[PDB]
């Protein structure tokens, strides 16, 4: 476990994290996909080897000894509000499931359904909460990763309004 665990949030590709793993916002077939999954695909192309798994929730690939956990959340084009916000939380409460097994000290995640999945709503804090619901038990410094300045400021004030 890190010594004293935390969260941090940076505005830059997943990509090029600091952290012990990675957690890629998957599409459930595996496929290289858009935004976080692709920049994903280019960097560990190795850890698509049998990485499709269902909506909700996360299965690990090494690429060499890096771990990438492939974490499926829902599509709100399809999914009911009520049905994607329970497969959302899902999703995280496997992340910290995946992140525990491996035995990692650090963790760098995106916030999952925010994207091409959202939509077309603003999600920020509605998947932040679902993560740190899953993740407040586990003792990993969690970073996680965003690339817009407001959302930046948001999850920051997120943070230290519970510190
Ligand atoms: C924080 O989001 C990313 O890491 C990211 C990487 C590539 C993209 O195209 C979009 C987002
Ligand atoms: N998760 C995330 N980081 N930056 C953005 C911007 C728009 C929508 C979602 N986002
Ligand atoms: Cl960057
Ligand atoms: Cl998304």
């Amino acid at each position: 476990g890190a010594m004293a665990p935390s969260y941090r949030v940076k505005r830059m590709d997943i990509a090029k994290n600091d952290e012990e793993c990675v957690v890629n916002a998957a599409n459930p077939r595996g496929l290289p996909g858009d935004g976080v999954c692709k920049a994903v695909y280019k960097k560990w192309p190795e850890s698509f080897k049998n990485s499709a798994t269902p909506v909700g929730t996360a299965k690990t690939v090494m690429c060499g000894t890096y771990p990438v956990i492939h974490a499926v959340g829902p599509n709100f084009s399809n999914y009911t509000e009520s049905e994607g916000d329970r497969e959302l939380a899902a999703a995280y409460r496997e992340v910290a499931k995946e992140v525990t097994r491996l035995g990692v000290n650090s963790v760098a995640i995106p916030l999952l359904s925010t994207g091409v999945y959202s939509g077309g709503k603003d999600r920020l804090t509605q998947s932040l909460n679902h993560l740190f619901t899953a993740m407040d038990s586990t003792d990993a410094d969690v970073v996680i990763y965003c690339r817009d300045k407001e959302w930046e400021k948001k999850i920051s004030e997120a943070i230290q309004m519970r510190t």
